[PDB]
Formats: C-alpha cells, sequence, structure tokens
C-alpha cells in the first residue's frame, strides 16, 4: 500500500487507468481528423486547427488523469492506444458528427466513473471529475451539436461553399 | 396627495403603470427569443445576443419609467407578467417580423400616453416621452425593418446560408 | 430526443424551469422593493439602490438556468411572472425580513432541485447547483439576517434615525 | 419690430419677463436661507453650501430667459425685486419645506407659461421651457421632498442630533 493512499478503492484506479486510455483514444482520433483535413484535396485549414487543438486537450485531460492517479497512491497501467476507426472522415459535418459521438462516449465514460466513486464514497474523485471533466464535456458536446446544426442548414457537404464559409466565419 | 404631486393627472398614473408592464413583457418576449436562438437546433449566436441586449434594453425603458412614476409623486402598481405568445419562435426572419409586430404595438401605446398628457396639458411628461421613448421606438422600428428585409431578399428562412450569414456579418 | 442530450431526465427540465420561474419571480419582488424606497415619502436611496441591485442579480441567476438548459438539451418553458406579494413594504427592516424570507424559499427550492438530480444520478446538474446557486444563497441569507439584526438592535422602523444612519453607513 | 422677432407674440414676452423676475426673486430667497445657516446661533455649513448653490442656479435660469428674450427679439424690462417673505427660517426642516413651496410656485408659474406659448402656437419657446426649465424642477421638487422626508422621519427640528446629521451625511 501505497504511503500517501487513503479511501481510493482499486476498482477507481483500473477505472481510472481506463478513462487514460479513452482520453488518449480520443486524442488519437482528433490528430488523424487534424491530418484529413490538411490535405490537399479536402484543404480546409480551420478544420484542421479545430481538430488538433482538440487533440492537444485531449492529452492534457489524461496527463491530468495520470497526475490524479499518482496523488491518490495508485499506479498508472498504460495500454495499446488503438488506431481510429477511419482514415477517411469524408467531409467536416461527418467529421463533426463522429467528434460529436465521440465525446458523448466519453462523456458516457465519466458518467460511469463518478457512480462508481459515489458508490465507494469516495468525495474527491467524484470531485475532481466533476470540477475538471463533467461541465467541459457538456460545453464541448453543446459546441459540436451547434456545429453540426449550422453545417446541416448550411447544406454542407452537398452545398460546395457551406464547408468553406464555415471554416472561414466558425472556425476562422 | 403627495408633497411632489403637481399637474400629475390620475389617468396619467395608471397609463404609466400599464406603460410599465408593456416594458418588462417586452423584455420577456426578447429573453425567450434569445433562449430559442441559444437552443443547439437552431445554433445562432448574434441572433442570441441581439434579442439578449434588446431584452436588457427593455428592462431599462421600464425602470426609467418608474422613476418617472416616483419623481411626479405617482405610485408605480405592478402587475403579473404574461408569458410570451410562443416558445418556438421559428427562424430569425419570423422572430424579427414578431419583434417589428412587437415594437410598434409598443410605439402605439406611447402615442396613446403622449395624447392622453397632451389632453391633460402635462408637458413634462410629454417632453419625457418625446425625448426617451418615441425616437428610440423609430429608430429599433426602422432596424427590425431593415433586417427583415436583408433577410427576406437572402432567402431566408429556405435559403440555409441566409440566417447563418446574415448572423456574421449584420448581427455580429 | 435533442443531439446534444445526455443523462438529462424529463423531471429535472421541468424543476429548472420551475427554477427559472422563480428566479425571474424574485428579480421583480426586488425591483417593486426598489420602487417603494424610491418614493418621495420614504427617500432610502442606499435601500433602492441594495434592492435594485438583488433585481438584477437575480435575473442573471434565471439567465444562467436558461444557459444551463439549452447546454443539456433541454426545452425552456416560459410562464407568467406573477406580481409580489404587496406594494408596500412599510421600511427599510420588514423589506429586508420579506427579503429574507424570500431568499430561504429560493434556498429551499434549489435544495429540493439537488436532491431530485442526486436521485437522477445527474452528477453535472448537482454540481452546477453547488458551484454556482447554493453558496452565493448562502451568503445572502447571512448578509440579510445581519441587515435585519442590526435593523432591529438600532430600534429601526420606530427610532427614526435608524434605517437614515443604516442607510448611509452600511448600505452606502 | 425687431428684425429678428418672428412668431413671439408680445403676451409671451410679458410672461417672460415675469418669468425672470420670479427666478430673481429666488434665487434672493435661497441667499436669505444661506445665511440664515450661516449665523452664529444655527451654524449648519452644508445647509449654507445647499442654499447658496440654489441660488446660484436660479440666478443662472434667469439669465438664460434673459438670453432667450434677446434671441426672440423682445425686450427685457426689469423690476424690484422683492425681499423675502423673512429673515428667520426657524429650522432647516422648514426652511426645506419653504423651498419645496418656493420651487412648486416657480413650477406653477412655468406650467403657465409653456399654456401661453401653446396657445399662441410658439414651438420654438415651449420646447424651450420644456428642455431647460420643466424637468429641474421636477428634479429639484423631488430632491426637496426627500430632504424633508428624511428630515422629518430622524426627529427635526426636536431631535437635536437630526438636523446635524443630516448636514453631514445627506448635504456633505
Ligand atoms: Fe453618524
Ligand atoms: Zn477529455
Ligand atoms: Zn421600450
Ligand atoms: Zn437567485
Ligand atoms: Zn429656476
Amino acid at each position: 500500500p501505497s504511503q500517501v493512499r487513503q479511501n481510493y478503492h482499486q476498482d477507481a484506479e483500473a477505472a481510472i487507468n481506463r478513462q487514460i486510455n479513452l482520453e488518449l483514444y480520443a486524442s488519437y482520433v482528433y490528430l488523424s481528423m487534424s491530418c484529413y483535413f490538411d490535405r490537399d484535396d479536402v484543404a480546409l485549414k480551420n478544420f484542421a486547427k479545430y481538430f488538433l487543438h482538440q487533440s492537444h486537450e485531449e492529452r492534457e485531460h489524461a496527463e491530468k488523469l495520470m497526475k490524479l492517479q499518482n496523488q491518490r497512491g495508485g499506479r498508472i497501467f498504460l495500454q495499446d492506444i488503438k488506431k481510429p476507426d477511419r482514415d477517411d472522415w469524408e467531409s467536416g459535418l461527418n467529421a463533426m458528427e463522429c467528434a460529436l459521438h465521440l465525446e458523448k462516449s466519453v462523456n458516457q465514460s465519466l458518467l460511469e466513473l463518478h457512480k462508481l466513486a459515489t458508490d465507494k464514497n469516495d468525495p474527491h474523485l467524484c470531485d475532481f471529475i466533476e470540477t475538471y471533466y463533467l461541465s467541459e464535456q457538456v460545453k464541448s458536446i453543446k459546441e459540436l451539436g451547434d456545429h453540426v446544426t449550422n453545417l446541416r442548414k448550411m447544406g454542407a457537404p452537398e452545398a460546395g461553399m457551406a464547408e468553406y464559409l464555415f471554416d472561414k466565419h466558425t472556425l476562422g
């Protein structure tokens, strides 16, 4: 038992390691999206910048969880970061929809984590998740949903100027 | 009789209280519109900001009338603020048209107020309405009419990019 | 179902709309108080400023709840804002006592909201209420109780100089 | 007929000269009050400063009317400035009450002036009175009424500390 460990159940430790892997996976998905918008046959620089920023933020989310694990006396166990589900994201709209789907999955994992921490009466972990993760995810889900709504309304992907003007105004 | 009261007829007092209720109602209508444009399936941030600003301005219009009432020795009598006529405003264009209709109704109430004050030979009240209310309403009616013209001309609500580009250029 | 909605029960949505109506009502009560202290036969400018500030803060509390509702994929349903229970608040002390009573009622509604959100396992909503509403209400209840204690101790409303000197020192 | 005179009836000219005399009289009343509060057996410096400021403002009101008369091609005819009704004003409260009475009389003369100008279809004169005189008088009446309310509530003149603390806080 670690000298610092107190009120930190092994199941919470395991769940945090699973959450760290999920955050790194999301970063890598966002990186793939960012790479796709940089292709010469896609050529949407603002979409590329948006998703690269999202990748870096998710890397920060993972590192903050690692700090939490070490702070509570648990031991980080890293696992393979699986490749994203596709290399061709097909459009700005499609990419935003997939990012929405991803963000809601991460949100769902965090809610399961919070329920475990509440079941284990770990108040510190609950408040950590509440303060640094759940509100951020709610904001990001709302942002992505707004992006999808606007793109769909503009006629994306079929209306040729829709992704181009969205890239300039909203993401520029 | 209030120690300050002079040349201030009870009918004018009643009309001012009615005007205060109308100004608060308009604020609450604008608030509902603002809430509608913030929905994830509408997602027009500049329309939301515009109508929230309008709500705050109408709240200021009401409070200025309350100050007038107290200044003249009349007594403020507040009434229920009725809910707006709808929660779904259906489009930017529709919202602007309804706001135009509302602004002209408020204008019509103020003109009736000015006619009453002229009939009662209350010069101070007439000049107050003229200086702080009628010109503002004329400017706001003209602004909203211009907004409606531009949106209709752009093809709103059916042309998908019309509300989006109006939100960025005119209201941004 | 809204594209952003996740772990947000319809009962919580309804309770938030009820909370929005309660916050707007409180703003309107504070506005009426503010109007009363501005009367020429009351003439307590600092009491008027205090309650007007309180009205604006409660309007901000309502708008923050509206933002929450839209963020979680729920739909705002506005209701009539009922008029305050009286137009004559009779004294500074009486007004402070009524404001204390109001603040504790709002607090009681928020605690019921938090209990519902805990029953529904909605951690985000619980933390939102905890972070932005409950502590503010505790501070405001304590402030108002202190104001009442000081006014009662000074001999208000019967001691003529008590409300006057409280208006200058504490609220000035 | 003056080369500049246009739409300026002789009755309006006479009424303006009467108004100029009334404004100078009010200045001289305020001066007498100011002198009274400077007496060694009264010794209320802030009451003295208040009424001296009021005297200077009324002198400015008279001079603005003189400018109006010359601007419209009328001829100023000055009359004796009658002495104030008393040299002993007996208290701060009594002085404020008399000032309220004076301000309302001046207000009543201005409303009669506005009615004459409206009967004579002199829009410029009406707007001049409305813009520079009626609103100022409404503000001053409300201020004096508030002062009287506060002094009466504090127990003035019988409560010894009431005029002293009002002089420091409100008029200081
Ligand atoms: Fe003191
Ligand atoms: Zn994350
Ligand atoms: Zn208005
Ligand atoms: Zn509140
Ligand atoms: Zn004057």
